[PDB]
């Protein structure tokens, strides 16, 4: 296995070459491929000449476009603010679940708020070991009949682990820095070197605050406590011997880290434009680079083409003004060097390249026309900027080899993050750890919508779609054709987009490519986790059109299905709490009322033991034919084998089919509340149903009691939430207004329902909306968690343990990735 690293300069290639010799990662060999600039390396990776390089966030954006088709895969984790510990959040979520779902696991947290390594389930007496995230170490479960397991102690905090390593197992690390930790095991704000006498400030995860390093005998700056804001900040640095302010920058000389860098270009230009220092607003006033060319007298901006914007660079011959360390003024530390050597009056870079020392001739130029000390960048800056990242081809053919190499190299403490040859070679010298990003991350979710759009805005005039138009996302060709017919009558209120599946529709809406889509319940957890909101919902109650006639009216019964546990009156012995080992009938694997809701409750109350293992002999179509979930299944009265099959071939498949299995060879059936009334009181002519009586059956309540099948509203496993039309938070009001108006024209009582029907089509069944929808009803948003508000507390608890930590789609870690954005 090989990893070919692309280097952009002679210096970087030297450092990369040193790592080939000094860093021994077994099984994976590093190699170094030279190119002359950042852009030539991007092309080399696209072409397969190389596999990986580290890119500034601005280049991550440029590399994500069709010209290069690269994606970020690895980056240094950052923090925005202090957060609850995982264990205490989990405790709060589980304690907030539905109290009628008895016997659920509530985590046990220690005096620091972390998980005890031994976790136990009170109602079952089971215990097990957990990692730091409180996830079960599988295979450590111990029954109540035995002593609790012995579990490894929790991994130490960064500070305590860095302390232990610095002590190298020897009791005092003489002459070397030993971190000083607080009682929670985080870094004390002030750190001192035990031999040199120097002191400086660090944030809560131990990153040094620039401008605070203090030699012995001098007074230190004050160190802020509980600093969990570890985003990098764009700053403008100046010498204290000059006197101009930010608003007087016109006509000065400037040093920029680079034309494509977020801290050297996007951040300052963004502020120049907002303050109207730059006579430029759109691509009709020329290019942004040309306007900046007219603003400054002479600059060094590596990668630029305008002559005066390369005039201050000092690279020799063709190396001059190259996006490469062969230009000595390239990058953050090159721009600072350019100021230091007086080729510029101001340098544009980020806080991590500022001098560590408090005292000296440098300070910050704030956009509010004041100047402030180096250590006040959090209040004197041009914005937070995104993280930077290792990138590779979108195809990801080398992602595993790249990640494996860098994880092992860091375990072995190879010299990745410094060099005698220069600063910020290969990686930023400030980097301390590189971690894999979410597998489905791309530049949009890595940078975040705010910075992504801000960078796009410098390259093209982004025409913002109208708030009077809903772009509807369709998932198949018939849906798109029904939507084109809707657009034709809508007078411009409706437009259409196409995706392959509901999750790609969610992605389009997030990225501003569509505005709305109707989602099945099984997709709503992912949609709500990504930050979309229900705007309207499909109301399916055929017995009450009054909420559809008069909008805003009160709804007595939304009419969704209720999952129930159905048993016969004769079997008086069976209750909820003794269903273990009994015979059960399920509509089919994957059905929400017949499978997902019951499986969720069984899992919550029995330590995630398989619904397969919980019952005795069952029929649940879709299971493996050899398992005990198919033993009850009667394949086909016209024998072919079609047993336990997901078709009408299986006699026990579906709503009515699970009702058969109950009456014939069954003990309990998991069904919508409607199935019993639909097949008793002489409504199914079939022989088995005959004139079966609705009074002959009951439903099991979660409290061990029973009730007649007519009380499904108060004795159910869970009610289902309705299907929802989702959109971005800021578009809810427009989408509600447009859809409610469309519904007054083309709904079931629409004034123009002869021109178009929203809830049917000749092109197919359930296109865009379910054909049984009575109307769409505005979601009445309540002051609670949207998870509880949309799912209902019972469903949220039964299916998701009332937790925001389930991952039913690998999109969730990418769409919830946090960003370094401004207001
Ligand atoms: N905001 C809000 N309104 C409700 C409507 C459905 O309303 C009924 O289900 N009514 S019911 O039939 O009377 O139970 N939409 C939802 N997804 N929900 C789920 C929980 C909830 O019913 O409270 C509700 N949350």
């Amino acid at each position: 296995r090989h990893v070919q690293w692309c280097t952009i300069s002679h210096l970087e290639q030297k450092k990369c070459n040193d790592l080939v010799g000094s860093c021994n990662v077994p099984d994976i060999t590093l190699a170094c491929v030279y190119r002359s600039s950042t852009e030539n390396c991007m092309a080399a990776i696209k072409d397969g000449q190389a596999d990986a390089m580290f890119l500034d966030s601005g280049d991550v954006y440029k590399a994500s476009l069709d010209h290069y088709n690269l994606k970020p895969i690895i980056a240094e984790p950052y923090s925005l603010h202090r957060e609850l510990t995982k264990c205490l959040k989990h405790r709060q979520e589980s304690l907030g679940g539905d109290k009628m779902v008895k016997g659920r696991y509530i985590p046990q947290c220690d005096e620091k708020g972390n998980y005890h390594p031994v976790q136990c389930h009170a109602s079952t007496g089971y215990c097990w070991c957990v990692n730091a995230n409180g996830e079960k170490i599988e295979g450590t479960n111990t029954t109540p009949v035995q002593t609790p397991p012995t579990c490894p102690s929790q991994v130490l905090t960064k500070c305590l682990k860095e302390r232990q390593e610095a002590l190298g197992g020897k009791r005092i690390a003489i002459g070397r820095y030993i971190p000083q930790c607080d009682e929670q095991g985080n870094y004390r704000p002030m750190q001192c070197h035990g031999s040199t006498g120097y002191c400086w400030c660090v944030n809560a995860i131990g990153e040094k605050i620039e401008g605070t390093n203090t030699p012995p005998g001098n007074t230190q700056p004050t160190c802020q406590s509980h600093d969990w804001d570890t985003c990098h900040y764009a700053v403008a640095v100046v010498k204290n011997s000059s006197t101009f302010q930010f608003g007087q920058l016109k006509g000065k000389r400037s040093c920029h880290s680079g034309l494509s860098k977020t801290d050297g270009w996007n951040a300052p230009v963004n502020v120049f434009v907002e303050k109207k220092l730059l006579p430029w607003d759109g691509l009709a006033k020329g290019s942004i680079e040309r306007a900046v060319s007219k603003f400054f007298s002479a600059s060094c901006i590596p990668g630029a083409t305008e002559t005066n914007l390369c005039k201050q660079c000092i690279g020799e011959e063709e190396k001059k003004c190259k996006s490469s360390h062969d230009e000595p003024y390239y990058g953050d530390h090159g721009a600072f060097r350019c100021l230091q050597e007086d080729k510029g009056d101001v340098a544009f870079l980020k806080n991590t390249a500022l001098p560590d020392e408090h005292s000296g001739v440098y300070e910050l130029l704030c956009p509010d026309n004041t100047r402030k000390p180096l250590n006040k960048y959090k209040e004197c800056n041009l914005g937070k900027v995104p993280a930077d990242a290792v990138v590779t081809r979108k195809a990801g053919d080398k992602t595993k080899d790249i990640n494996d190499f860098l994880l092992e190299a860091q375990k072995k403490k190879c010299k990745l993050f410094g060099s005698p040859h220069g600063k910020d070679l290969m990686f930023d010298d400030s980097t301390t750890h590189l971690a894999p990003l979410p597998s489905e991350i791309d530049a949009f979710f890595f940078l975040g919508v705010k910075w992504y759009n801000a960078m796009k805005a410098l390259t093209e005039d982004v025409k913002l779609p109208s708030k009077n138009k809903v772009r509807w996302c369709t998932i198949n060709k018939p849906e798109m054709m029904k939507c084109k017919d809707w657009a034709a009558v809508s007078g411009g209120a409706i437009a259409c987009t196409e995706a392959s599946c509901p999750e790609h529709c969610v992605k389009q809406i997030l990225k501003g490519e569509a505005d709305a889509v109707t989602l099945d319940v099984q997709y709503m957890y992912m949609a709500l986790m990504c930050g979309l909101l229900p705007a309207v919902e499909e109301y399916p109650n055929k017995d009450d059109f009054h909420p559809c006639q008069i909008p805003g009216s009160t709804i007595k019964d939304f009419g969704t299905k209720r999952a129930v546990a159905l048993v016969k009156k004769s079997n008086k012995d069976i209750k909820w709490n003794n269903l273990k080992g009994k015979k059960s009938c399920h509509t089919h694997v994957g059905d929400i009322p017949g499978w997902v809701i019951p499986a969720g409750l069984i899992s919550n109350q029995n330590d995630n033991i398989d619904i397969e293992s919980f019952f005795g002999e069952s029929c649940a179509p879709g299971s493996d034919t050899n398992s005990k979930l198919c033993k009850l299944c009667i394949g086909d009265p016209e024998n072919p084998s079609t047993r336990c099959s997901l078709s009408d071939k299986e006699a026990y498949y579906g709503n009515e089919g699970a009702f058969r299995c109950l009456v014939e060879k069954g003990d309990v059936a998991f069904v919508p509340h409607t199935v019993v009334f639909a097949n008793t009181d002489g409504k199914n002519p079939a022989e088995w149903a005959k004139d079966l009586k609705s009074e002959d059956f009951e439903i099991l309540c979660l409290d061990g009691s029973r009730a007649p099948v007519t009380n499904y509203r108060g004795c159910n496993l869970s009610g289902l939430p309705p299907r929802a039309i989702v959109t971005r938070e800021e578009s809810v009001s427009d989408v509600v207004r447009i859809l409610i108006n469309q519904q007054s024209l083309y709904g079931r009582n629409g004034f123009e329902k002869d021109m178009f029907q929203m809830f049917s089509s000749a092109k197919g069944q359930n296109l865009l909306f379910n054909d049984e929808t009575q109307c769409l009803i505005e979601f009445d948003r309540q002051p609670k968690d949207i998870m509880e508000d949309y799912f209902g507390v019972r469903y949220y608890t039964a299916v998701y343990s009332a937790s925001r930590s389930a991952v039913p789609s690998e999109l969730i870690p990418a769409c919830t990735f946090k960003h370094c954005s401004n207001s």
